[PDB]
């Protein structure tokens, strides 16, 4: 799954590419599910897929705080923006 | 780019989705830049592999907290886990 | 993300394809997080990723139970092989 | 599979080799389903109904093997395979 | 899921189309469950594995023998080699 | 091309991986080729992609007798289907 | 299939991308053909994808002719390397 | 990039292998590059799209030629139809 | 990841495919970014959106120089080309 | 090929997609011509592969220029680093 040889990968590289996919996957669930809460005609599916969107947003949450904790300038550029006031950008 | 017509999304879903796909690709931006970065033999392109990595993990915070602001559900999650200090589960 | 023009599909046609793309989503998610588990070397992480698994497992089994209520024969053949015993073919 | 082989304990492996059928099963029912609403010629649509419904079996037969070898998976199947009421309430 | 727009392709077409996909993906499925079968661990789920494996030949035979009366070239080639002794090749 | 590592499978079982992914190429080709004669408005060209597109019916056919020679249940399924009367679903 | 919207392309290039797309799916074919020819240990087999290969070549080069009387640079490009003597990058 | 490992393959087919797929990529190029010409509204870009268009036609024109000498079916099938009058299935 | 065993490679040529790609990754992060500029309905998204989007310019912008300094060829085009009065079909 | 509607898309931005999506697509023929060009055991295909090499490099070359022109940002940015010298991170 990692786009160079695992032998010349720190251990330290590998553990945050779990982490950075599995949030890459829970952020596309979290879309698709939402997507299809819109679409959906039935509404006890929809009950479901909105509450297992919700779920992926956690998941996502979780395993970013391991990445802030695991990672210098995740947690630098997070707590710039994150909880913040105003334009986003300055 | 989206798995309904759009005919059917809310204008608001459509919003959260380009974001989303954003933070995604900085994601995915990030885990290769940090790999290239282990694999490289040229000190010169380290360095700009490691800066831009930098500057993605920037750009996923800042989309990520515009979602953070116009989702409630991402901005309660969001609240329960970042910053915190102890056992994430 | 119908293979069919959605103009010839009936509503529990597509809804029932939400469902089926969501298990499988689902079960893809259980399955990498189960190898990542393993091969995960930082125990913080994969507690997380065990506890996501877990959760994905509950989303799975929730919207198959929506098929088994929205679809005769997922109710007959699930009803015919999960909780039993012995050999599951012909069971 | 998106890890080395040499760190997937036996278990997880085969636990990977249904979880893929149950997901090939369960896209074939998808499919043929959408082809069945499709098709205009009488003769495929009965057989890509027959066919359907055997995929249906296919990931019945599978998903149950998953049942027996994984605590998790007995546990959740349990909580909400043939009950009545809300599923997002159990 | 067609390459050209179903406005241009006649019906016939589209619908041996739905057909050979069919096939395509079940000999996908006969080849990939063949492959698990080998490299399964557990017997219970080889025997599943098995069993499925050969339930999507017989898909793969529906759905080919469909082609093979609404087509005139499959009928003519599938006359020509299967069932067949002696090399193949030759026929 | 395999998803198992070659280690472990049987080398019948890649012959006939050999042949079932032929197979899948030629009927791939003469599904997309018959929609570029139904969609072609040269002449000229249609002539030629008609002609592939049989051809490839023929690749089909001959790499599905191999298969039916050097598979038992191949061999059993076809025959009970192929070059019959009455409804498939029997 | 068409990288731009039907409704801007000209009718010759999307013949000539159904040309195109043709002779890119033979070389894929001659190629997995030929791979599969040298990796064969059954002799039948070997000599089936022997022969399906080399009528690959034949579809390409029909088709390739089409696209040489259609189109002019690809007349005049052909007409430079094609049955030629020496350094290919010299011609 | 192959499809069988490499240890198992002539050295002669993996470099055909690396000519085709050339070829392959130059004809792709050739048909994305003249589908942008059809659509581009500026004029300073369609001149350079086109410009590189027919040179992907010169680097598909060179492969192909090398496959001409290196492989004896090429060279016929090439020979029967390439330069011709009249219908193309002759 | 690579084409070709990194055995047959040279050290540089894979340099350069690490740089290479980071040059695709980021024209394909402008080209979403802008269009995701075009069409966004939101004005604070469409500010970072458009805000990550130049800022992608300048990963391109590093890496080819990088190229240019170390791939004569990509040193004798760029020089050709870029910063340039006329039309670029004659440079 | 776009990833938003065309009709939601200025004009412009569609020109300047199809000049990066032809810079992308020239760069990958590049990466992978040079791969070929190490891993190639004959020296006639060599010189070929090479040669279109550079070519895909001039390609590229030609349709940047035009992004600079067409393009403040890309101009502005394409100024401050190429043609310099010292560190590039500065
Ligand atoms: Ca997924
Ligand atoms: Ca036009």
């Amino acid at each position: 799954s990692t786009h160079e040889p695992l032998e010349v990968l720190k251990e330290e590289t590998v553990n945050r590419h779990r982490a950075i996919v599995s949030v890459m996957e829970a952020l596309e669930a979290v879309d698709w599910y939402d997507q299809r809460v819109d679409a959906s005609t039935d509404p006890e599916l929809t009950a479901i897929l909105a509450h297992n969107r919700d779920e992926e947003k956690e998941h996502a949450a979780m395993t970013l705080e391991w990445l802030r904790r695991n990672d210098a300038k995740w947690a630098e550029h997070l707590r710039t923006y994150l909880f913040t006031e105003g334009p986003i950008t300055a």
